[PDB]
């Protein structure tokens, strides 16, 4: 073990208190006050979320807070097994502690963050998740990329978005988690671990062939 | 030609881009299915331009990011392709379209009218045609404006102006036409559900607002 | 007269294509299918027209498509008279035309599309178009001093997005007209100039001291 | 000091772009008044970021673009302006909010809720003081960041990033306090309408949302 380095400490430190915020925000969006129609609202904040808290803390971890991010760079050989290990356990310490109170301040159960299924079965909610978690992954590692020249852009505000698509596209199927950490920590608070798996193999591969796809085939 | 992986790992890049693109883009048409209120119109038309707005900052370093047999077609008139590398693509974004169209409609059911599928509403066909066509020549235009090479006051996100453009395009056309701008996009779930009625309207409007947008440009607006 | 130079028959027709164009996707819109709910679908198309015919034509003509930015561009001496006028002619030609297939294809009277009054009187409309115009000339002035170098993002991005702040301000009081060749095309086709010079004096004058406040105030 | 054109021309842009950025908030804040369902609540989000978005892209050379005395607050804690500075900026935003509002409220009538006022909406002072410094935390943490100039990678639009975190911060505060997250934004319609019931709030949170936000980036995160 023994991780040191000052600076690592402050990478998983950023990830922490990022994920804190991003939870936060994000769930008293959800929560704010039928859901079809604020289902435009809380895309916008999902993704203002990433596309400020990147821009905040990129620089000092690249602002991962997404074990699915986080795995998608382990996997391209970006980031260190252990500073994998750190990053993922202070995002979801993050959520959990986040969660805590914006479910603290909490519509009886209607509670739209929370991760559930609406119309499709297990099976198809794992592809709809692995696709929706597919873009938003290799979105990361190609805005990434440090062979390229030609992102003049907000590098944070394209993964924003990317967020927030994926929110457009599942929202509606399975809430749209795109997240493990983010959907760990609502149903660990509730106590409610019902379909949860779903939740996480499905980003968790998705992230994985977006790096397997980007590198060892689109761009070597 | 059919050989440098330059070459192939664009059409390549076309299809898995076209995939995710349809996908997103459907899966956002379904959902919540019923109303078609302006609410679901601004859904719609930010889904649509975002997954643009995604792959294109994903995979334009690997084959320009088309995802769009009219844009496909502006870039052949402006001379910045060849035939063949645009023959891939066309049918790179139309089996790509074709594939995520049937998870989509996998996971959905038949679809009344569905709304992912580009029909007309309150518009004669030659009225779509119209509609379609400006819709997609200020797209081409746009792209091709956008990545002009000769341009140093592009200081901005590429991918999202043309998200954007496509957003726009949703905006001003899903009420009338349902927005085709990408006879991929409309042929996709057209080829699933099997319902081309219509269909040519969505072909011979990119198309044509395509090449048109690309000759403006060049042949007229920016000369060389 | 005797205008000539070639590149300056190119900027008046970009002006001309890029109105015509920006009229018919903004109307369009507009008149896509009450009106408290669809504000937004219509701020929204309203900026990305702009955002998008900018960063397609701006380095053709500047990409004013508003009389109002020309008179802020000519107040600030970037441009000269005869261009000023050719631009406003080919803006007013283009609104037109684009404005008659619009309202061809087309509730009655309803017309979103048309700069009407809504809970304020003209000395109050004459003020809340200057201010939603004032804003959007001063940021196009702004973006385009050429005495910068901060700009490093999408100029055409920020100039649709101040387009569309001022709809999201003014489309409740005044349906937002800050752009007089916008509010002339329906005008024309419908036949109906009432308080039409609102739409003309608010935002001409917002333009004018958008410059004057620039550049002979704020940034000599 | 109190002489220097570049100091007196920077707070004369706080004023007079105080004043356009409560005015067209305000705006968007009446207008259709009633109802406070989803719609209005990303409207009054995408007006009040759109005229950060703008007006710093406006003015931000000539002054920074604060217009926040919890974003001028951030700045005094991260010691990149003076407090003699940051004093005439935060009478110059308050005087252009109240000023606006005073202009906005002569369109509008009495306002019985109005919404255009900051206030509390299932939450106790308790919750709401930690959720205004939480979304003024966020946007404070931005806003140093983002105009840290020890970086190369802020290769976007500095203002974009900024009026979409007020745009956030308002998805996130409105429907539990409206968000503040300016205290010259709560205090024109409150000096306006003379209503300053749990005004401190509005203060209390924001001035130390920015405080812990210049801290934690300066001192904790990014150090030097």
């Amino acid at each position: 073990r023994e991780f040191k380095s000052k600076n690592f400490w402050k990478a998983v430190l950023a990830e922490l208190v990022g994920m804190t915020l991003f939870i936060f925000l994000s769930l008293s969006a959800a929560i704010g006050n039928t859901n079809p129609d604020q289902e435009v609202k809380v895309s916008l904040a999902f993704g203002l979320a990433i596309a400020t808290l990147a821009q905040s803390l990129g620089h000092i971890s690249g602002a991962h807070l997404n074990p699915a991010v986080t795995l998608g760079m382990l996997a391209s050989c970006q980031i260190s097994v252990l500073k994998a290990v750190m990053y993922i356990v202070a995002q979801m310490l993050g959520s959990a502690l986040a969660s805590g109170i914006v479910y603290g301040t909490r519509n009886g159960n209607a509670n739209l963050g929370l991760n559930a299924l609406s119309g499709v079965t297990p099976s198809q909610g794992v592809g709809i998740e692995l696709l929706a978690t597919f873009q938003l992954v290799l979105c990361v590692i190609a805005v990434t990329d440090k062979r390229r020249r030609d992102v003049t852009g907000s590098a944070p505000l394209a993964i924003g978005l990317s967020v927030c698509l994926g929110h457009l596209a599942a929202i509606s199927y399975t809430g749209c988690g795109i997240n493990p950490a983010r959907s760990f920590g609502p149903a660990l608070i509730l106590n409610n671990f019902e379909n949860h798996w779903v939740y996480w193999v499905g980003p968790m591969c998705g992230g994985v062939a977006a790096a397997l796809i980007y590198d060892f085939l689109l761009a070597p």
